[PDB]
């Protein structure tokens, strides 16, 4: 019970017993906490509760010190001192923002704003607290039981009465019972098992709530600026292919950490892998939150880096199919590609953390705790999608509040910015450059004259809360008959239920805006489906239209985003 104050580091025997994390609070801070919030239980070796038998007084403001013991106003001895007095709570070794983080339910955006504007120790407190709250919320959902098995990829479920049903999509991974993790999509429903198993009737599935470990390392280490490249040894013979990033690679060796903003198709993977060719002796650990982002770094490394010095770290609890061309789980190889949740405890000359808009402050801290590096490089784009905040229902979370890295990129600017989009036809580059990049993103490709927009509200239907717009899919079908080259297009929408309907009617491969991030396709057909804050989110809109290399067809619902699209308008 002897620890350090989460607000001023002063040693104390006190912990808040009403806080879900039970943080150590010193005498000065513990008082300021209990007197301002509903939190009145204070813990030490022994809790601050009335020692008199049968007495249920646990409020520290109603308790006193009777010799070396604690009693309430009804049981205290004549010579007794209040525990709460003189701006302090008695203990050993004798904040407005800490109060709000400790008591908030994490359903408002203002909660996440505070979690990113507070001090560094409060960012960790905020991140463990939020993650613990997100986990305890998983238990609130009802158990799903197999009623009947139709085929190898379709079934019917029975839900627990009195408990809400969790939204059916890929963002919700059930744990089957220990018969492997499973996922669901919309009485015909689709079952998806990680471990192949002959679907058992009666066997149940439950969202496996994982334990929230405490945070020790900061989100960002303290920044250091050096006079020369430190601990890294550059080449002189540097491939012309990567010469455009030499000044930026040197910037990386002259700072403890650096931020890189890379809009879609500006060369982020190319920069990440090229940094290994610039410091050829350096041991680089490549990390991201998702397996897809780590796999995209593996694909780029396979093309430029020696395969024998690469290793893809895969957790023994192998959830989904990932990169197979490196030696698996060899932590000591020069190049280690691994998700944040699977990071081993090791050191590196450079740590590259990719897809930074998808990281939370919890992930930022874990990386600093498992990896001790000479240099840390954060790559991503705050104009792209953030990690889903399952508890957030009220307010919109702005890019400067995604995490510490995003906050820096939106306030003091990124250290480096990849200014030329090489993927998209100019119509798309011109649209997103004005929308989210302050006109600083430039097009490399010409206008393709294959970027179309159509304003068509259709009819909005719902599969619970996930939306469907069948008339917008009907407009796509009409378009495909008249433009059969577009049959090679990927259908994209902000809703999985819209995607499910379009998969059956159009036969095109399907992808939500959120799962399309990081990928590129020749042709994209996007239906906005609705005009909600979700389908109108500028970061989501930016990701949606920057997936295309050649052509895009946008069937729009919102007049605003439709008018901003610098595309050829279509009629019907
Ligand atoms: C990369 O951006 C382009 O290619 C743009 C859009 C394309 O339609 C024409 N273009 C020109 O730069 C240009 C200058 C003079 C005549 O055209
Ligand atoms: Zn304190
Ligand atoms: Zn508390
Ligand atoms: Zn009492």
């Amino acid at each position: 019970a002897v620890g350090a104050c989460v607000l001023c580091n002063s040693q104390t025997s006190l912990r808040c017993g009403a806080c879900i994390r039970r943080p150590f609070l010193c005498c000065k801070c513990c008082y300021d906490h209990v007197i301002s919030t509903s939190h009145k239980l204070v813990l030490s070796v022994n809790p601050y509760v009335c020692n008199a038998p049968g007495c249920d007084v646990t409020d520290v403001t109603q308790l006193y010190l009777g010799g070396m013991s604690y009693y309430c106003k009804s049981h205290k001895p004549p010579i007794s001192f209040p525990l709460c007095a003189n701006g302090q709570v008695f203990g050993l070794y004798k904040v407005t923002d800490f109060n709000a983080i400790a008591t908030c339910d994490w359903t408002n955006a203002g909660d996440y704003i505070l979690a990113n504007t507070c001090t560094e120790r409060l960012k960790l407190f905020a991140a463990e607290t939020l993650k613990a709250t997100e986990e305890t919320f998983k238990l609130s959902y009802g158990i799903a039981t197999v009623r009947e098995v139709l085929s190898d990829r379709e079934l019917h479920l029975s839900w627990e009465v009195g408990k809400p049903r969790p939204p059916l999509n890929r963002n919700y991974v059930f744990t089957g019972y220990q018969i492997g993790e499973y996922t669901f999509e919309k009485d015909a429903v689709v079952y998806r098992g990680t471990t192949t198993y002959k679907l058992n009737v009666g066997d149940y599935f439950v969202l496996t709530s994982h334990t929230v470990m405490p945070l020790s390392a900061p989100t960002l280490v303290p920044q250091e600026h050096y006079v020369r490249i430190t601990g890294l040894y550059p080449t002189l013979n540097i491939s012309d292919e990567f010469s455009s990033n030499v000044a930026n690679y040197q910037k990386v060796g002259m700072q403890k950490y650096s931020t890189l903003q890379g809009p879609p198709g500006t060369g982020k993977s190319h920069f990440a892998i090229g940094l290994a060719l610039y410091y050829p002796s350096a041991r680089i650990v490549y990390t991201a939150c998702s397996h897809a982002a780590v796999d995209a770094l593996c694909e780029k490394a396979l093309k430029y880096l020696p395969i024998d010095k690469c290793s893809r770290i895969i957790p023994a609890r192998a959830r989904v199919e990932c990169f197979d061309k490196f030696k698996v789980n060899s932590t000591l190889e020069q190049y280690v590609f691994c998700t944040v949740n699977a990071l081993p405890e090791t050191t590196a000359d450079i740590v590259v953390f990719d897809e930074i808009s998808m990281a939370t402050n919890y992930d930022l801290s874990v990386v600093n705790a498992r990896l001790r590096a000479k240099h840390y490089v954060y790559i991503g784009d705050p104009a792209q999608l953030p990690a889903p905040r399952t508890l957030l229902t009220k307010g919109t979370l702005e890019p400067e509040y995604f995490n510490s890295v995003c906050r820096l990129m939106k306030t003091i600017g990124p250290d480096m910015f990849l200014g030329t989009c090489r993927r998209c036809p100019a119509e798309i580059v011109d649209t997103v450059s004005a929308l989210v990049y302050d006109n600083k993103l430039k097009a490399h490709k010409d206008k393709s004259a294959q970027c179309f927009k159509m304003f068509y509200k259709g009819v909005i239907t719902h599969d619970v809360s996930s939306a469907i717009n069948r008339p917008q899919i009907g407009v796509v079908r009409e378009f495909l008959t008249r433009n059969p080259a577009w049959r090679k297009a990927v259908f994209i929408s902000p809703y999985n239920s819209q995607n499910a309907v379009a998969s059956k009617i159009l036969g095109l491969p399907t992808q939500t805006v959120d799962s399309s991030q990081g990928s590129e396709y020749d042709y994209v057909i996007f239906t906005q489906t609705t005009e909600t804050a979700h389908s109108c989110n500028v970061n989501r809109f930016n990701v949606a239209i920057t997936r295309a290399k050649v052509g895009i067809l946008c069937i729009m619902s919102d007049r605003d985003l439709y008018d901003k699209l610098q595309f050829t308008s279509l009629e019907i």
